[PDB]
């Protein structure tokens, strides 16, 4: 799968190549360490690419916004406030076949991240040891792919993405355990994005382009209007934003932030307010 | 596109990240320098991956079989006989976004390939400069994708891959500029392989599995029998072998090396002889 590719703005679990059950973990306001995987927000990291430097910042997703930092001139690493230091940027170069990634510091490319037997981390000169090889796993793909889910608008605890009765129009509706409110999320390798299939009619969440910009269940198509980049809110791993591939500047949105049953769900310009925030749970 | 991914056995043009028209070129029996792209075989390199070392050998495809070698302890590089030396292996790690690759030597990972102002290459300590960033361009994808082509057997001049008249069966036939002999070669991102579409009926070259093992033009399908790994011969970039994805151990083959018009083209076990060698040209 290409779901784990090192794309900008994606969130990952970073694990030692020798143990897929351990992950990079922010244990305190300054310390990082390899720890048993728990899928907690402090074990999730968003990549923010800097094109000018051709390097990335690695930001923890527990709401603190701290980023992986090399404590130059020491050999230790930590999570620290973002001050745009060269020591806070990292080259992420991957072996296409092994999928292993070397996390090389920007300030001093002779140093790479290394994990030790005692689960501690540090920077060191390169060797041929796998203790300098890491694997990246996209969090959302791991949690949501091929899962039957329900999507709740952050606007109201009991208003969910639902196909309307005797219509293809998708709207908000209170929960009543209906197949019209259950969606199978599936990653599409060709588009590198997700489709969401309504259990009631086996049709997909699709942006219908016209002045209304409503989303409706539609038959399978190769058109980008049916594909979505499901991501966590920039700094909140407990909520999601769904960007449409036809125009990634547009997202799944609740019309006029209304909560009444029947309110139209649409695709509109990203702003990030609660009417564009969704709570996704597995059925 | 994923057509340029660093897959084992694929062949590439290796160029500076900022100038794809300058490529690694074998200029003599032992020397390599950057040269303007001419698409000659001495400018094509096959990647040969070693799973234990998690590194690659880089072999020139002009039929000399020499591989890119670091002349340790000197900083120069050359092409030499493959003696499996550590200095002949290279870590190829890539930046997913920029697509740039750092060519790091296996014998001493502190050293990376670098091109100089005079087009010469050398191995030296890592910087943040683009003179150490390279791009890998899959030769075949560059030359054939979305191109209307004709394919002929190496067995005899003027014997082309041709859909039969009023039949779906594909055979050999003298050239008569027929739509039954023209094939649009298109890379399929989903399968990471090629399909070949006959101009006469818009149907694709497909392996029909039965005792005859004939290839026929068939309707579009997601079945692997319709996809092909088009690659150069093991040590010659002037002709090709077409491996079928349903069983990559089998290839497009001319029945018992017969050459008369009407000879059946089939899919059979790879041996690499002339009846499995194809010459592909643009229409």
């Amino acid at each position: 799968t290409n779901a784990n590719d090192l794309r900008n703005n994606e969130v990952f679990f970073i694990s030692p190549s020798n143990n897929t059950n351990k992950v990079l973990d922010k244990i305190s306001q300054s310390e990082v360490k390899l720890w048993n995987k728990l899928s907690g927000a402090n074990q999730k990291w968003r990549l923010i690419y800097d094109t000018n430097k051709q390097a990335y910042k690695i930001k923890v997703m527990d709401n603190t916004s701290l980023i992986l930092t090399w404590n130059a001139p020491l050999s230790s690493v930590s999570v620290k406030t973002d001050t745009n230091g060269d020591n806070q940027y990292w080259y992420l170069l991957q072996n296409y076949i092994s999928r292993n990634v070397i996390i090389r510091n920007y300030m001093n490319p002779n140093l790479v991240l290394q994990y030790n037997i005692d689960d501690t981390l540090m920077v060191s000169t390169q060797t041929s040891s796998s203790n300098q090889f890491f694997k990246f796993s996209n969090c959302i793909y791991e949690a949501l792919n091929n899962r039957n889910c329900k999507l709740q608008t952050q606007l109201n605890s009991d208003r969910f993405l639902s196909k309307n009765l005797n219509s293809q129009i998708i709207v908000l509706w209170q929960w009543f355990d209906s197949s019209r409110q259950k969606w199978i999320i599936e990653y599409n390798e060709t588009k590198s994005a997700y489709t969401l299939k309504c259990q009631e009619n086996n049709r997909y969440l699709t942006w219908i382009q016209n002045s209304n910009n409503y989303v409706e269940t539609y038959q399978s198509t190769d058109s980008l209007i049916q594909y979505w980049n499901i991501n966590y809110l920039d700094n909140d791993a407990s909520k999601y934003i769904l960007y449409n591939l036809q125009d990634t500047n547009r997202v799944l949105d609740v019309y006029n932030s209304q909560i009444a049953n029947g309110t139209h769900v649409i695709v509109d310009s990203y702003h990030g307010n609660t009417n564009q925030q969704w709570i996704i749970n597995l059925i």
